[PDB]
């Protein structure tokens, strides 16, 4: 329901506007070679600076593939 | 052991059909990764007695991380 | 005993699909106290046969103490 | 099965509050068996978009057999 | 009005103190929104006599969205 | 001796009410075969952490052979 | 739980901003005026939705006869 515009607009305001490119230039090529821990890398490393950017690490559950939730959950709670 | 001491207190309070079916929704859970059907079975099992709510908020052990804050809010409109 | 032995009758007359919107609707009635709504959800789903009118009429164990004449009566006029 | 999925079709369709009137409606029905009153919700629910067609026709699996004739037969002409 | 025929009934079932001491707790559950006080002060009132017990049930029309849970699960263990 | 092996590894690993709650579905199984129940009871125990995964997969062992292509499946799913 | 609200606060509202709703918190403990309290946090807490947890989180300071106009006034700023 425009949860994806809403992601994109809180992760600009959130990591700046290079920090929001590195990890939509991380999604696509997630999108391509479906390699999970490379795209969450540099997620981790943009939203795990400080506690209250971890929400933009769950949140990005909503463009993880189904069949990578465990991974991604598992990454999540190792962070 | 965390989870063995869980299951086993699960075992005791609900029996052996109401543990089945918690862990055939976890499992459900674990796969689909669909919060609120898995949630939903397990308020059904665990809010029907106030002595029985500890094993709602111990659930949180097994709820992803990405889920917690839901999972929270959830168990305090569904307890208090 | 007495849940876990609904939720198994359920499962087994409804499906888990059915099974799944019974219990999506207890979980909504337990938080907003929205009786005609979560009987609308069973009566659909329980009285469509009337070997499952038991399963409508069992379900007052998850009713309100408040609710509990108004399910009943409910109950006596759809079956 | 086709109860579940028609509910989760109209859910997903309408909204829960829009399905929630949706069964609120059947529930009137069957109890009053006025199949006017409950057309008459589900018509201004379905008949919005045209998407949502199919689940006015799809609704007849809840109609009772005697109105089954008057009630397709509505849907088609809306 | 639902409130005026409560009020009514109370008066009527409770006698004039005991309505006037259901009407002090009321107002500063209202305030001070402390479910426990006030639920206490009802029940003490209320459940003396089971023709008494509709106005615990009843009460639930003052009580708020968020304490239905709390208030049906007293009710429960009252009856 | 892969059995006692097992048994070895996952009474270090789960502890003890685990590696009993893990035999007590196996008898379970063996007499029901009923192999969703069983891999519940298993997921449960061995996918909490994943240095325990290797009690999930090692469990195959134990499963009939017109159950061995869904028990790989789901523990490929659970675990990735 | 106090001592967890100022380390949350200190970090999102940065510490010149912790220090201002101490000082709305303190002169509130004094002066009990809750409307002058909740316009020092809601300019603070609701410039961003994120933030909002902290105005909700706030009332473990509100005295008890306020507790329901605290809600009020949050659910009309949110």
């Amino acid at each position: 329901q425009h949860a994806v515009s809403a992601y994109l607009a809180d992760a600009r305001r959130a990591l700046g506007s290079a920090g929001c490119s590195q990890l939509l230039a991380a999604l696509t090529a997630y999108k391509q070679d479906d390699d999970l821990d490379k795209v969450l890398a540099v997620l981790a490393a943009l939203t795990t600076a400080k506690p209250e950017d971890f929400p933009l690490l769950h949140r990005f559950s909503m463009f993880v593939r189904p069949h990578h939730k465990q991974r991604f959950s598992q990454t999540c709670t190792d962070l």
